[PDB]
């Protein structure tokens, strides 16, 4: 087997380029449609993106201006390798705040979605990075609607059963003004998320 | 939409358990089928599971019997909730050891696989967690056959393009007398690992 780190690395995206159908990716998304499919193994997971027109280079350009980075989870957050980082950006996370569980019982939403509210001085021009909680995304919906202001960019890559197919649709539907880029149906996750980020933070 | 965390919790696992065909899992591993599903979105990963019989009664019983889990990655290590953990155990992480990069050239392999050198002390009745490194789990193997302590459990489920596939397949064909569970293909992750681990604690 292969032993040398960088010789594994540079094959695996290869491999990728050399297999997935990339026809009907944008140019500005072509590294994070990769580094996406790199991170679950799946190459039929570009089939399922879908993005607004220059959502990649929104959220590059935002990342170069210093951009702050909005994490519904710790693994998503934890996730983002600093390293590749292009101008200091901080990684924003909020859900273990003392006092988000209050919250979350007086707004009547999960604690997800109530950690939102905590962003507010942070969300202007930012990269929301969602990769856990349908509520979050839907959530924001609210936020957005209320006069919210908006980041550079939505990366809404909720996982599983139970709203995740949803709130996605539905971002993808009605963005609020604001650049997305979903994985549809119900994969997703907190590696998918971090590599998006990861993908739009440098030119690798 | 649901607004009530422990309801969203109580209905996936509802729906998962509807729609997933574990007629083929054993019971010992139904909970561990369950919540990897979970934790990836797809039912059909069900489908590329594989195992030694009894295997998710070696897992548990270890983890009730107070055995470390290792972990080839940050991720793995950081998804297993401590909370879940019946018997105070250890989670060990050894891939920032500042001994590592020197290890590795010495060995001539991967920083992830030379951070195995490092299990040696902890690896006995152990539960192995490889999430992300295939060189992992062949560096694994190679101690294995050198005559390491044998683990309670070897958790296989590295992803990815090259090596992943290949190194799950060579530990079910063999595991070297030791139990396993893996998730057959490219798919995995740390997520479905630490589910894994998640789901025979508790």
């Amino acid at each position: 087997y292969i032993r040398d780190g960088q010789a594994i690395y540079d094959r695996s995206f290869a491999i990728i380029r050399a297999e997935a159908d990339l026809r009907h990716i944008p140019a500005d998304l072509e590294k994070l449609a990769v580094r996406v499919i790199h991170a679950c193994g799946m190459v039929d997971v570009a089939n399922d993106l879908a993005f607004s027109e220059g959502a990649g280079k929104a959220g590059r350009n935002a990342l170069l201006a210093g951009a702050p980075i909005l994490c519904d989870a710790r693994m998503v957050a934890e996730g983002i390798t600093r390293s590749r980082l292009p101008a200091d950006n901080r990684v924003i996370y909020t859900l273990s705040d003392p006092s988000v569980p209050e919250l979350a019982k007086k707004i009547g939403n999960t604690r997800s979605a109530a950690a939102l509210d905590l962003w507010l001085p942070h969300i202007e021009g930012s990269i929301v990075a969602i990769g856990n909680a349908p509520t979050a995304l839907f959530r924001l919906f609210e936020l957005l609607d209320a006069g919210a202001p908006k980041p550079a960019l939505i990366i809404g890559m909720p996982v599983g059963f139970v709203g995740a197919a949803e709130s996605k649709d539905e971002l993808a539907a009605n963005s609020r003004g604001v650049p997305y880029v979903i994985v549809r149906g119900r994969r997703g996750g907190s590696a998918m998320t971090a590599a998006a980020v990861n993908a739009l933070a440098s030119e690798r």
